[PDB]
């Protein structure tokens, strides 16, 4: 179990909402996963009227993307911060032990990059963010933020022991964010990174998000952009927030079984309508679909989810069953 | 277990606080549960200062009724929406699966009804609400939400499978309200429903309640209003919220046995001081009173309970018990 | 188990935040255990630019101290109100059964004292404090909170029901503040405390702290006042927000066994990256370091945590294992 001889092997990563290959019960021993991710400061369209944001991302989406290695495994990840990136970043894993999580370990100016190794002894999604000492909280309301999952070696269960397997994993990212506005009533829009700190730091300071968005933007996962599935699929909805409560629902569907505080060596609770994820953490939900149609995924504040944005769509191809919801009459005019 | 041949049954409805009786255990077959509701927009008064809430309700009250069935069973649904009334509505049932809860197939406008059948197949108590495209958070905060609650065949059990029983069921609704002030700093008053749309809206977005009450106003479940129990008895106490977070407390007393997230087939936890309601659920606690006096029942942000206005009374009949609690020396002069 | 024939013992009470002498597993049967609390109003400086909280306490500190005892023992309380002081007080123990958990019967106004005794039949961490009639909220948020805990005779225990046992007990308390600001954008200074009632209650309204502190002011628990521990010790960190919710982490660690809702009856969770404190509660983590180092615990509503104060340091001491952390490669400029 002493990495330095254990095998290596390197992992493309992907962009949210979809997460990397990976098996579910493995028979593969402990080995050091690679992964390399670069950081990208950039200015993003986050609604249809216009507004901007400037952002900091990991691997440039919001959220960063999600890495999967299964308990017993090492993490081994290359943190690079381009010459074209204008502030200093680290990254603090919360699956991980020691040094603030890594971020001691990985403070990387414009035109440097560091390699940090950790051993992932513990089940379930976390949290990982940037916090650079004096602007923790800029940098993870910018953008800054995605999630680990460590799956248990022999996959994941339900309370009686029992195996439970996934079709698809998706991941969201839920993120609160805090844009001035001007002397006209109107959002503010910044040349560049820095010119935006000291009016955004006002708005946090209120606790009063402006916007509230999945994975980077109003309708980010709406329309064309929708999550699919088909009924009779199991799905892994992983969904984190890294620095504000959110209380995720499927509307027309429930949560199967629910890890709202993340850690799989927990068991799981079961129909849920409507779970909980703590502001600094990332929960996980199974869900198998038995209806077709559109249903939506949403923060079940509903203002946070309808005027805020915080709302996405999942569409499910399959034939309805009258058997669980039937239109007995439809809409028609009252009798007299 | 082909609905259209089990037997059907109707219910009558009761407001709040009281819920229409049922069976716990049962030894009764699956059946088609028929119920009637109908929506009345109507202008409210909330506070003892004469402020008005233009509301929207499911058969007049703030919540809705709760509806009660077996796990299993059928619920059948009429909505009727009279030509009275000024908008379009429909149903969300967090206990169904399929169609947005059945939204997509109970959109009703103003002189018209239909009918939803759906199978109660999990366990627990479930918001219901009304969510009409486009409209969805200010029908949901302007009054329109209940519960359902699903009971287990066998009735109520705790985590070694005892059976547990109550005496009394009490539904409590706790709703958060965005009323708009004018220029003078006094609450408006709206000639119609239509017209207080827009300045609400505003308020909305803000995330700050002017107002927060249990059942419809300020002191709604005081005084002479107040919930009644004798010492001995063991009291359902289900407390909804369809858009914002809570956390019920029983000053004086404690949980017994809590589903904070409400479903019945997870284990309950025990001897809570406070719960947490999620912001889009329905929990529910057992308590068995054992002194007598008057408790408070109230959301345990004091803010929240004693400014804006969460708090309820339970007056208890019975004998105190000086082996629980003892005034050994009532309060007097210190000793000099 | 008729109290006034059990041996009685007085225990002398510290400030946070520590916590007094105590056996987890006692072959001790129940006991009378008598403390003594005094009421102390002072106006204190809550941060380094010298705004000022005009305070009220219970013993001098905020929180007030956190009291032990065993699950079937007495808690007998004197509570002094100097004739220094110049409102009227109370004690409201979420631990005890009856009469609005002792404020009915310790109703004492400056130069007065009252004793109370209850049973303390079910474990867990409580909070306790002052509600006096109509003026609830401001005693609350002023600083008059604190925790007992009720242990389990046998000692803490996992979901197997094998024993736990800390090295150390720390207790924290977390204060959600509300001080008004003057016309020129400053914190006001009030001379006496009843003159600062009527702005206070206006910005307790908002629903939005000017301030959260740990322990009473900002930077309480750092640097020469960070807590300290060595490699190898478990620690127990009770945590406790009377009116407010709260999201701790331990940033470099995690919450190895945590009984968020306080209640030892209960299994424990595993592995928490972040955990969830309902206001109006105290909940209770173990953490054995494995590493040495300086360690942020915190509101992980990372805006709450390093804008408006709530956030403390574990310093703690031993050898760094490279097994569970070890960086690779320093960072460096990027290879060309
Ligand atoms: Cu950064
Ligand atoms: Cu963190
Ligand atoms: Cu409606
Ligand atoms: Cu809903
Ligand atoms: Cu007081
Ligand atoms: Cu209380």
């Amino acid at each position: 179990q002493d990495a330095d001889k254990l095998p290596h092997t390197k992992v493309t990563l992907v962009a949210p909402p979809q997460v990397h290959p990976h098996e579910q019960a493995t028979k593969s021993g402990p080995k050091v996963v690679e992964f390399t991710m670069t950081i990208e400061e950039k200015k993003m369209v986050i609604d249809d009227k216009g507004t901007t944001l400037q952002a900091m991302t990991f691997n440039g989406s919001m959220p960063g993307p999600t890495l999967v290695v299964h308990e017993g495994d090492y993490v081994q990840l290359t943190l690079v911060n381009p010459a074209t990136n204008a502030m200093p970043h680290n990254v603090d894993f919360h699956g991980a032990t020691g040094a603030l999580g890594g971020a001691k370990l990985t403070n990387v100016n414009p035109g440097e990059q560091a390699t940090l190794r950790f051993k992932a002894d513990r089940s379930g999604t976390f949290v990982y963010h940037c916090a650079p000492e004096g602007m923790v909280p800029w940098h993870v309301v910018s953008g800054m933020s995605g999630t680990l999952m460590v799956l248990p070696r022999d996959g994941l269960k339900d309370p009686q022991g029992k195996p439970l397997h996934y079709d698809r994993a998706y991941t969201i990212g839920e993120f609160d964010l805090y844009i001035p506005k001007g002397p006209d009533g109107k959002y503010k829009d910044y040349a560049t990174l820095a010119e935006s700190y000291g009016d955004t730091v006002q708005v946090m300071r209120t606790l009063t998000p402006s916007h509230i968005v999945f994975n980077g933007k109003v309708g980010a996962l709406t329309g064309a952009n929708a999550l699919t599935a088909k009924v009779g699929e199991t799905v892994l909805l992983i969904h984190s927030q890294a620095n504000r409560d959110t209380r995720p629902h499927l509307i027309g569907g429930h949560g199967d079984w629910v890890w709202e505080t993340g850690k799989f060596a927990n068991p799981p609770q079961r129909d849920l309508e409507t779970w909980f994820i703590r502001g600094g953490s990332a929960g996980a939900a199974l869900y198998t679909f038995k209806q077709p149609g559109v249903y939506a995924y949403l923060n079940h504040n509903l203002i946070e989810a309808f005027e805020l944005g915080a709302a996405g769509h999942i569409k499910v191809e399959g034939k309805w069953n009258d058997d669980l919801m039937k239109q007995i009459k439809a809409p028609a005019p009252i009798p007299r």
